[PDB]
């Protein structure tokens, strides 16, 4: 399925080609969904010591990739972003493995329940050969 | 006092250069606040069928209206953190929709402030301090 977008260094809000290419698949998809469903930009860091704080990071990250969506052709209408700093880790700050999932942006979707079964058909079809 | 950033007619999503100078100001003051307070940059529009345009709802011109705006914050410095923009389509008008030149004031973008009690008297005299200055 959708996996989020992942930054290749603790620090940095640096998207490369490869993220790059990922956020305009997304992108493509987000325009093929319904009209009243919505898409909030989330971003989030490790523990890793520092930007003046891991929530100002975090909101470069999640805006970085909102505005390279909006490029892409999704609606700035359906977008938001939001900063979630070192709070909600994917994984405990153990390791380096752990760490580096941290650092990522997650696409959350807002729908009501009929347009969640249309999501889902597109995403389950989107990602399965 | 403190005018709202006004678009040129129903339809248009541009920043001229006045309208850039005025953003800088409030980048700047922007700048100088409480990190606590954070600010949300609404868009609006008329009640203007559209025509001539992009642009398939007032939600989605109003939506590019508060982005663009919020994209020269950030260009002249300020956090993305501290930042959002919201849509309010032809909703919630300044003015009565009845005429021309009522409807193209209805067409803008609003600033606002989301601080607590204490941090708010801080706003105010950095607004005088700008905008009101001796």
């Amino acid at each position: 399925g959708i996996d989020p977008f992942t930054f290749e260094n603790a620090t940095s809000d640096a998207i490369n080609q490869d993220m790059m290419l990922y956020i305009e698949r997304i992108a493509k998809i987000i325009q093929k969904l319904p009209k009243r469903v919505h898409i909030n930009v989330r971003g989030f860091t490790d523990d890793t010591p520092l930007f003046k704080s891991h929530y100002e990071l975090a909101a470069n990250r999640a805006y970085r990739v909102m505005k390279v969506l909006i490029q892409y052709g999704v609606n700035p209408n359906q977008l938001s972003f939001s900063s979630y700093g070192s709070t909600n880790p994917i994984a405990p700050n153990d390791s380096l493995e752990n760490r580096m999932k941290n650092n990522r942006v997650e696409i959350f979707f807002s729908t009501d329940a009929n347009d969640l079964s249309k999501i889902h058909s597109i995403l389950d079809n989107e990602f399965n050969p």
